[PDB]
């Protein structure tokens, strides 16, 4: 789930998804267009592309189970389509944590006006 | 799919979903937080609650078919979840279409931080 996605971003990145990335660059919100404005904007694109390989479940309502053990998150559950969305979730929060150092607010509330190119293949 | 949602909106509302609705209000982008601010934000509230009832396919990448039948857009697909999703998107473009008179640019690139409010049940 999205709820599950937000909680891994706080657990791992130590910042709110809502307040730090829901409207960051060309891909974190709506998406579908534009050129990745930076690293953090690229985390986002790589995130949609993975959700993209799931064709059997709703990436936003599907709920999964994860365990954390020796500071490592482990994806799981009775839904292989969920497990798969958790793994994608996991990687976007790590992706996020490590690109903070280059995070730029100039890309916060980025006008869609500037994100009209055609997206790059996944 | 997203690309088909976007075509619906242009075709039915007569505008760029990217440029009039991708960043509007508390729900047109990431969603899951706050209170619908107006007529238009709410179309995206329900749009979102619509996709949450589809558990078997990916709303963003499932591909459906649509037809023009005399003022009307008729939904189809290869399967039931694909058809299901067309209808969510068709209903959203129709709501967009019809609340055009109340559209307010003040909810355009709306800070998330004004959407901390907890959501109401779908």
């Amino acid at each position: 789930s999205l709820v599950q996605f937000e909680t891994l971003i706080m657990k791992i990145a130590g910042r709110s998804g809502l307040l730090w990335y829901s409207a960051y660059g060309c891909y974190c919100g709506w998406g579908g267009h534009g050129l990745p404005q930076d690293a953090t904007d690229r985390c986002c694109f790589v995130h949609d592309c993975c959700y993209g390989k799931a064709t059997d479940c709703n990436p936003k309502t599907v709920s999964y189970t994860y365990s954390e053990e020796n500071g490592e998150i482990i994806c799981g559950g009775d839904d292989p389509c969920g497990t798969q969305i958790c793994e994608c979730d996991k990687a976007a929060a790590i992706c996020f944590r490590d690109n903070i150092p280059s995070y730029d607010n100039k890309y916060w509330l980025f006008p869609p006006k500037d994100c009209r190119e055609e997206p790059e293949p996944c």
